[PDB]
């Protein structure tokens, strides 16, 4: 074991002293939560955070990592947001006692040799022409689980492709973890929080509001079935300057089929210039 | 002599004279008179109206019945049981004769918004409304009147009609009550097929997914609205149209009413709902 300061923010590089330090918590009785970041915080992982504190007896393991796993290439990975500082800081307010944020290095000592294959999910949706994106992201989170052995960990709604694949990789390799899906943080017009959202000019953050807007509404005109709440999400796209559609799609909450359902899920892709904006809500199908 | 009044009990008067009577010396013995004005067949939606009326410190309600032959289907019994069972302690149930003694004489011309929407088929309907509507201010003179917001274009030519003339009258505009499923509620309902009834599910959909695509403006709530009409068998849209909430010209942005009106077979269906634009 190395320090833990507890009630103070305590930060690890090494996966073997946040693993020595978690496994210590674990025995002196407190619960270990788990919410893995790639950093550049915003509400959204605090909504994360406040959802992990709010467990009887937690200790709040935020990890910060930007897997190159799961990137490009790719475009993505040099482009990344990364603000350590504020991180901390954001983390420190919080209340969250340990920070765990390990170096390419000591989580690819091998390079990218034993990894996680996951199931035909993955090269759907996101993974359509990512093909690796999934991998990457599950190698990275078995990896975190491993280290630091959490009773839950957390993520957010807004990848939810990702938080299925997750629910997935728990139930195929037996991980004795709870995974808690936290509904999506949103700007007060419905914009659904992302790091992302920082590369959007003033006329692109208000077209931004149409995705927020397409779903609601998509999710309001399901009581007269699929075809309409797609049409009223669609149309609301359509009424929306350059918004460019990657995809829209119902599908069930497993992201599998969509029967004539009620429970769904409903997803939207699209770029904004150059910005790529995800989001998804609950919709139950009424007819 | 005041006509026989047994508080907390369902009072019929037929006469006009004899409710008005009554609501006057109801009045000063400090009763607060609401009017809910129907035209019989009850459902939820007149019951919502009543509750609404009832919940008013020291409230008595009138529930006129009566219906119009001049704005464009008995159940006397049942419709008096339901009253009896809201506790309503006054059903003014008028005669056509009691009503219109002289015939069409004087009656009320409402300004050019009675000319749109609803009154470009039925052109003269709200001359109609309006005329029974004074004449039952007049003759039960209630504090507060009480209409639902499912004919949202008659609430706003009432609210003009007590504005113009100064009526001192307060004007209660009921939140529609719906089905489970979200159609408005209306006594046409009941003649759709199943067919019907299912289509007819896509005026409160449209509506509401509008209101929820609105935050992204005035065209996508439109749009949207459309898109789910559009979604729908047999249903024919005789207008669907976004106005501020008196129903002149939608402005910018703000407060706003999304209308519409729809022919399914031989029956037409009207639903609307409050807008935000921006939100
Ligand atoms: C609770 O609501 C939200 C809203 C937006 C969110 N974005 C992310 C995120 O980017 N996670 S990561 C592991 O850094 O890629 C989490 C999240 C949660
Ligand atoms: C409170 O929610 C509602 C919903 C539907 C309604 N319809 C009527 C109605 O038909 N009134 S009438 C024929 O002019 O007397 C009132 C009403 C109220």
């Amino acid at each position: 074991i190395p320090a833990f300061h507890p009630g103070e923010l305590n930060v690890y590089s090494a996966p073997g002293d946040v693993a020595d330090v978690s496994r210590a918590l674990r025995l002196t009785g407190r619960r270990v939560m788990l919410v893995p970041t790639m950093g550049a915080l915003h509400e959204g992982h605090l909504a994360l955070v406040r959802a992990a504190k709010r467990v009887p007896g937690s200790v709040v393991v935020v990890s910060i990592f930007v897997n190159p796993m799961q990137f490009g290439a790719g475009g993505d990975l040099d482009a990344y947001p990364r603000t350590p500082d504020d991180d901390l800081a954001q983390l420190r307010a919080e209340g969250v006692e340990i920070a765990f944020t390990p170096t390419t290095a000591a989580m690819y000592p091998d390079g990218l040799r034993t990894t996680v294959q996951p199931g035909p999910l993955a090269a759907e949706l996101e993974g359509g022409p990512r093909p690796t994106h999934f991998a990457g992201v599950l190698t990275v989170v078995l990896k975190l689980l491993q280290i630091v052995r959490p009773d839950r960990v957390f993520f957010g709604e807004k990848d939810y492709q990702q938080l299925v694949l997750i629910r997935q990789l728990v139930a195929d390799f037996n991980l004795d973890v709870a995974v808690v899906g936290v509904p999506t943080v949103r700007e007060a017009d419905g914009l659904a929080m992302s790091s992302r959202n920082r590369y959007l000019d003033p006329a692109q953050r208000a077209a931004a509001v149409a995705l927020s807007a397409a779903l609601t509404a998509a999710a309001h005109a399901a009581t007269a079935g699929a075809q309409a709440a797609l049409d009223a999400a669609r149309a609301v796209l359509d009424a929306a300057p350059g918004v460019a559609v990657d995809y829209l799609e119902l599908r069930d909450i497993g992201l599998g089929p969509m029967p004539l359902n009620g429970s769904g899920r409903l997803l939207v892709a699209a770029r904004l210039g150059t910005t790529r904006l995800l989001d998804n809500i609950a919709i139950e199908i009424g007819t």
